[PDB]
């Protein structure tokens, strides 16, 4: 489905981008995208962006497309573009209207999104990779809520189950220093109360209270919560693309609240996302090996 | 109401700061600060606390106090906070627990939270200054609901009605090159399809039905939306400290839906002139 409204406009302008319709030539410049990579900061998804053209060869340097004064950023590697999301699903859904408004303009179709996150761990040790089989709210229902014109609205969530086999196979034949484990993910609007965090400037409720409602979670298949999930995968459902989270996990809620804060270690986590989304754009042709 | 939890903690840690309550002594560090505020951007609140410094006649380092790395900045001027809060209620609740928790370590109570922002404006010319008199959710409804442990919480949302006058007044007293108004203000969850915007990706709705639900907005007393104050007001009235929105508006959505380079950096700088003198007048910044 399509939005009849964009037929409507001589020129569009991309307020978070700080670029315009008239700016390119979409179809020229992006035409030949197939998978959009993102997280909520700006310099992790340099850094793998940076990563992807190592792999790749390319020697030219990875260098923003979006206008520098503006709100997110947008890398291109071959076939991959790379833009960060900021925290929550406000900020998400911003960029997902405008990376899938870029899209459309460009002509590219059934697009493959990649969340590479880091998340809560449920159940898991720390380091774990956890590939997004289902994305749940904090009512563990498969959806994304929306008030609209003041009217509630709910957009179903959905993964690329291919995509997702593909990885934990692909997991299998590397050697990385983690496990990988398919499961379901909670997005949540609150790091602190709405994840169970006990250390917020507020708390209204027990240790036993969380506890109870994380064990639930984790025993109805949830391995992992972070703050984007339901917002990309129902959107990208509406729009004709596809999408995946994979995230690795940086403490097991069912134990604590606080990350062993090695500082070379949350570094070690963060790049395993990478390490493993990397070889599977390689091996789909994300990018051409030069 | 106090966070008993946090008592049982031996050093706790400010995931989105960069540092710890080893990290300083807090209550030396911070114990003076009245005044915390607040925008979307790191580089528009530097800009800020760097003028605010300037007015103060503060001649040490304004440097940043978080980690370079972590997510949010934080600089400080004489008794005022500055930090930067992303987009959106989630970015923004993660900021608010972290520097109320801050001022909770440090012994500051009474605290007046300050939202700088832009905003849409309805039924006002662009450029116009929109002190919140109360922040509601896209239901028109003064609360922010979460979902805690799986259960429905609605948090009443309020603005420190009293500075919202005081900063009125003032703007009688000044020259600036705005009109001011009081009126009502919109938090959303989507720049696009909940603020009524056609240009989405997605949109399920005409022209005439997304103006029948703005007209509505205004003659309920609305005068601009943006995209986090129901936060900032919701939690600060829990934690016992107050919060006041000042943005300026960049569009009039009851006539366009589009926002040029010049102008817009223009508006941006208005809260700021107004908040800069509040601030100057209501003991933010010491007389040296």
């Amino acid at each position: 489905i399509v939005n009849s409204h964009l037929s409507e406009l001589d020129e569009d302008v991309f307020h978070h981008f700080g670029f315009t319709t008239k700016s390119f030539d979409f179809k020229e410049k992006f035409g030949d995208v197939k998978f959009v990579c993102v997280c909520g900061s700006s310099g992790r998804i340099h850094n793998f962006a940076i990563s992807m053209a190592k792999l790749a060869g390319l020697a030219l340097p990875v260098e923003n497309i979006a206008g520098s004064h503006a709100r997110f950023v947008l890398y291109k590697v071959d076939h991959i573009l790379f833009a960060d999301h900021g925290i929550g699903i406000p900020s998400t859904l911003i960029l997902m209207h405008e990376v899938t408004k870029l899209l459309y303009y460009a002509g590219c179709k059934d697009v493959l999104f990649i969340r590479l996150g880091t998340s809560d761990g449920l159940g898991v040790k720390p380091g774990t990779i956890v590939l997004s089989d289902r994305c749940v709210n904090t009512k563990l229902e498969p959806y994304n809520e929306l008030c609209i014109l003041g009217k509630p609205v709910r957009r179903q969530t959905k993964v690329d189950s291919n995509a997702v086999n593909e990885l934990k196979k692909l997991s299998e034949n590397l050697s990385l220093k983690c496990s990988v484990v398919v499961g379901g993910t909670i997005t949540a609007n609150d790091f602190y109360e709405e994840l169970g965090r006990l250390n917020g400037s507020i708390c209204t409720f027990s240790k036993e209270e969380k506890l109870a409602f994380l064990q639930s979670v984790y025993d109805h298949g949830i391995r992992n919560m972070e703050m984007e999930g339901a917002a990309i995968t129902s959107h990208c459902n509406l729009t004709g693309h596809r999408a995946i989270l994979v995230c690795v996990t940086v403490v097991n809620r069912l134990e604590t609240d606080e990350v062993t804060t090695s500082t070379d270690e949350f570094k070690l986590f963060e790049q395993l996302p990478g390490q493993l989304v990397g070889e599977y754009l390689k091996r789909n042709n994300g990018i051409i090996v030069r």
